[PDB]
């Protein structure tokens, strides 16, 4: 159904979504693991489903179609607690340290790390660091190991704590756009 910002499971997924509250954001939890969002001149928002807690070797898919109209992104996202991290694993966008690269599921990632200076998280307003895996041939449709991306961090120092929820996420931050996701 058409929801508004919160966490919660549905058809056997958790699903996460939150905004900054400047409206614009349609977000629609659909059968299975499936997810769709319609933003016009939003402020910046994260949808998506998947599980709590992830693991640090979970094999995603998904598949749909992504089709944003400025800033936004297609990520495997999710939270580590001690330390508080949060990392993004980009297979798509619209329109930082860098660390290194990785070669995983048939692409170059370039690999960031980034700080949050007081900045929102999900223990609150918080300072913390995020770790992003960014793809260079981009997509919208296929599979990630995140195993491949969570080693290739900890070989450049990045670590992960334990682990807090884990999705394919569309994020969108003053744009427009439409997007239609099966996560697996």
């Amino acid at each position: 159904q058409t929801i508004q910002p919160g966490t919660g499971y549905n058809n056997g997924y958790f699903y996460s979504y939150w905004n900054d509250g400047h409206g614009g954001v349609t977000y629609t939890n659909g059968p299975g693991g499936q997810f769709s969002v319609n933003w016009s001149n939003s402020g910046n928002f994260v949808g998506g489903k998947g599980w709590q807690p992830g693991t640090k070797n979970k094999v995603i898919n998904f598949s749909g179609s992504y089709n944003p109209n400025g800033n936004s992104y297609l990520s495997v996202y999710g939270w580590s607690r001690n330390p508080l991290i949060e990392y993004y694993i980009v297979e798509n966008f619209g329109t930082a340290t860098k660390l290194g690269e990785v070669t995983s599921d048939g692409s170059v990632y370039d690999i960031y790390r980034t700080q949050r200076v007081n900045q929102p998280s999900i223990i609150g307003t918080a300072t913390f660091y995020q770790y992003w895996s960014v793809r260079r041939n981009h997509r919208s449709s296929g599979s990630v190991n995140t195993a491949n991306h969570f080693n290739a961090w900890a070989q450049q120092g990045l670590t992960l704590g334990t682990m807090d929820y884990q999705i394919v996420a569309v994020e969108g931050y003053f744009s427009s756009g439409s997007a239609s996701i099966t996560v697996s």
